[PDB]
């Protein structure tokens, strides 16, 4: 699982494109297929899903699910 | 660069803190409320540091900085921001 | 002077992770892979910033820089070279 690393990597790379003061992430990234550096070819899907201007969860096929609200991957 | 050094130390926290969430529910353990130690070499302008959790999921980290350009950090991790403050 | 700014935020960057060392090991925490913040004042310039660990002791830091003589500039820990003009 190649998958469940680069998952943890566009996390990261949300986390840094927050705003610094309000915390509110850009709500239209949603595709995770590109944008976040080598993507592993076993990633063959991957959406990004804002529940609100912070919490969003990353889908991806390779299914690894990450939630930042709690911070787990499944 | 002693700003600098005590808040990439606070992101150094919070970092170890999100692996040591329980893998299924996220919980943290909510009793390691000291930064000062635990978390690696810690550099010498933090002076304090300390870890509020508002619940089993959501902390703040808190730190004083001696000899910085500021005083204060803070890091929130419900909404992921570093605040720093004279 | 733009990229002496971004050069000088590089520098900082790269003082605030050499805090971070282990003092016995020199040993580096590696999850910490992006300078945007947690690094003191970023001049506006630097519009990108990662840090890549190529083991436990040696980083590199690469930075994007917009309107400045050179558009990326690269610090090496393992050799302590830094982007500059000849």
């Amino acid at each position: 699982a190649a998958g469940q690393s680069y998952v943890r990597n566009v996390a990261l790379a949300l986390e840094a494109q927050r705003d610094p003061s309000t915390g509110a992430l850009p709500t239209h990234l949603t595709d995770c297929l590109s944008g976040f550096g080598q993507r592993p070819k076993t990633v063959t899907a991957c959406t990004i899903t804002y529940l609100n201007a912070l919490d969003y969860v990353i889908e991806a096929s390779l299914k690894v699910v990450y939630k930042s609200s709690d911070g787990t991957l499944t």
